[PDB]
């Protein structure tokens, strides 16, 4: 829709996108997060958070020491804006968020937590 973006995330550590522009007109943003591939999410887990860009390393950060069972991603962050669950390959995850959190002019970026991914799994996502 207008308001919801697919994304994958593959084995090959990587998003099939790297930009999503927000229209001022939707309410909520639907973000629905795919894996394909085969390997299992220990090894190759993916998620979809998304923060301000000046929060990402901080949320990056705090979330690969927050560990696999906890999805990478630190308890009640309010830094971050949207996450989804870690996934597997096969698996997929949707997260809702309100457009309200974004901020006109300012820069966001989606990545993904498990650590080291965040070097090629990350975009922007900004008010359209
Ligand atoms: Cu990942």
């Amino acid at each position: 829709a207008e308001c919801s973006v697919d994304i994958q995330g593959n084995d090959q550590m990587q998003f099939n996108t790297n930009a999503i522009t927000v229209d001022k007109s939707c309410k909520q943003f639907t973000v629905n997060l795919s894996h394909p591939g085969n390997l299992p999410k220990n090894v190759m887990g993916h998620n979809f958070v998304l923060s301000t860009a000046a929060d990402m390393q901080g949320v990056v950060t705090d979330g690969m020491a927050s560990g696999l069972d906890k999805d990478f991603l630190k308890p009640d962050d309010s830094r971050v804006i949207a996450q989804t669950k870690l996934i597997g390959s096969g698996e997929k995850d949707s997260v809702t968020f309100d457009v309200s959190k974004l901020k006109e002019g300012e820069q966001f970026m989606f990545f993904c937590t498990f650590p080291g991914h965040s070097a090629l799994m990350w975009g922007f996502l900004h008010l359209k």
